[PDB]
């Protein structure tokens, strides 16, 4: 695979807008995020759609090219990250600098509609990408869940790459809809114990591949889309669907053969699903879909739309110890 | 291709539901439908999943596959027709008699999320099925509109097979979201003046594919989505989505190439529209996203969710003539 260098404190991040203009709808998270990793040492660049409005977007599908572009050809930057997600990043994927990406590898991260530019660069370059926090949902986030979500990035980023790194499990977590953009609080969020479930036996150690799923439904079938294999792990999740919407996508999986290729299924948490009063959780719609098939699942991995979030590398093997109920990186994975 | 037996007066229609369960959720515009129907001559057929609810379905996945293989063994039924959509059609693939289907053709009709079925089956069969009316949503509509959509229904399926046909432009439509369930109405839908347009020049003849574009995304990749090849027209259509959505459903295409196969595209009305406060048209988008590639586009087509609708075969040759505004179905669509 290709491997951009390791983070360290004191480099500079580069962000972007590849979707929604939330540097202006949610200033406030946008500069509680800027503030918290410029507190931690953090040199920032903003891209140039920056503070710009294109109505639903940050801008054009070639200026939004261009803002990512600028940040790759910037050899201060030792990391990407993404602002916010939306619905328009693989939009991009056409005008993206793939050759540049080559040239100089760095840390791409963010989630959900950013998928689209994690998994296509991938597809096109084999650089290992990080779905994990974006500046304004991830790290505009009040204390105490923000540190959680930091610590993670920190350790993954930073870590010397030598023997296998195994997770941490969050304590606590939420996905309770308050106190996004207001500056002050009225009350903490309401927080849940961990309900992460590990169904299956044994150990399952493959190259994980995925992200966010209705974000894949617009870039599959193309030369984006990198190629699931015979024995990878499945990383999935959604926000803030209904259960007809994941029937719909677990169905499109089944129908593409994926169930038949992967040796482990991991399901971030799911943030405010809404079960049309079936009072059913995702992992049951898709062991219909699985129809019989038995495949070993990580239902509830702190790696999606619910804070606190975790970071991980797409593209190399993990491995999935089923009944010690841990995950861990076992590939190297930055250079 | 494979051509079910035309529809006459006094024909046996079977109706299935394949996602939601609107028999019960819209059964005073179900009761208005099937009484329309009865009126004309027909004979109806219920599915088995007819007044019956898993809360956002009509029923298991294997319960749905098993109504819709019902009709299909059933000799008296020329016509197969949805209830109504949803999102879940495309779970029913895997489980669909195609032996039967071939060796027992019928007329398969409905639209939106039975797309998944639609272009499943073509696939799957080389089925000439009918981007059309489905019995609630279309036949449950009140006049005058209701009659409009009739009367393209009943023409498209009993006319003679001989010499082109020309399709008819409704002279008034409407997207206006009352008088769905109700049993009474206050007032008459407000109707707007056809605003229908043939952007671009001579004549363009291919095969037609495609139907509710959000909906494909679900069978995308699957042996289940038909091919698209060089030369085909592709008709897309989409209902109540932002213009986020349709920027993103835009470019999943041209990351597959698709705009550099296909002769033309029709874009049928959409349905309630959410522009965001920008003031533009999916065409526009369309346009940003063919980055210079001229296609003639016929932007406006009456075969959507907007009222009335037409009746299309898919699968099969049609002309668009952009300079004469008119479009016509050029091969033989039933035997
Ligand atoms: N106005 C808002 N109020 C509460 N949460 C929001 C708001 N806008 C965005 N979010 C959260 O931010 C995430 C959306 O970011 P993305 O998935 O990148 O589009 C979701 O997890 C939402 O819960
Ligand atoms: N409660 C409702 N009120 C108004 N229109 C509806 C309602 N439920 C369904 N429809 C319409 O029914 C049509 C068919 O739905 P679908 O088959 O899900 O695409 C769409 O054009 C919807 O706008």
């Amino acid at each position: 695979p290709l491997l951009a260098a390791p983070l360290a404190v004191g480099d500079t991040i580069g962000f972007f807008s590849s979707s929604a203009p939330a540097t202006v709808t949610a200033k406030n998270r946008f500069f509680r995020g800027v503030e918290f990793l410029q507190r931690k040492g953090f040199k920032l660049v903003s891209g140039k759609l920056t503070g710009k409005t294109d109505f639903y977007r940050s801008g054009t599908i070639k200026e939004r090219a261009q803002e990512f572009n600028e940040l790759v050809y910037n050899p201060d930057i030792t990391c990407i990250m993404s602002t916010i997600g939306g619905d328009n990043s693989n939009s991009l994927l056409p005008f993206l600098d793939y050759d540049a990406i080559i040239a100089n590898p760095k840390i791409i991260i963010g989630y959900s509609d950013t998928t689209a530019l994690l998994a296509g660069i991938y597809a096109k370059t084999g650089l290992i990408t990080f779905y994990g926090p974006a500046l304004i949902p991830s790290f505009g986030e009040h204390p105490p869940l923000v540190d959680i979500t930091y610590e993670s990035f920190i350790k993954i980023l930073t870590r010397k790459q030598s023997g296998i790194y195994t997770y941490t499990l969050p304590e606590k977590w939420s996905d309770e809809s308050i106190n996004f953009n207001e500056n002050k609080i009225l009350r903490p969020k309401k927080l849940y114990k961990n309900n992460c479930a590990f169904y299956g036996s044994g150990k399952v150690e493959g190259r994980v591949i995925g992200g966010n799923l209705n974000t894949l439904t617009g870039i599959w079938g193309s030369e984006w889309m990198p190629e699931i294999r015979n024995g990878d792990i499945l990383f999935i999740e959604d926000s803030r669907k209904s259960i007809a919407t994941v029937e719909r996508l677990f169905s499109m999986l089944k129908l593409n053969r994926v169930f038949d290729k992967v040796s482990a299924i991991i399901l971030g948490k799911h943030e405010l699903f809404d079960c049309a009063g079936s009072k059913r959780r995702p992992y049951e719609v898709l062991t219909e879909v699985l129809d019989g098939k038995q495949i070993p699942v990580l239902d509830g991995f702190d790696c999606s739309h619910t804070h606190p979030m975790l970071t991980l590398p797409l593209g190399v093997k993990l491995a999935i110890d089923f009944d010690n109920k841990n995950i861990s990186i076992t590939e190297q994975y930055l250079s």
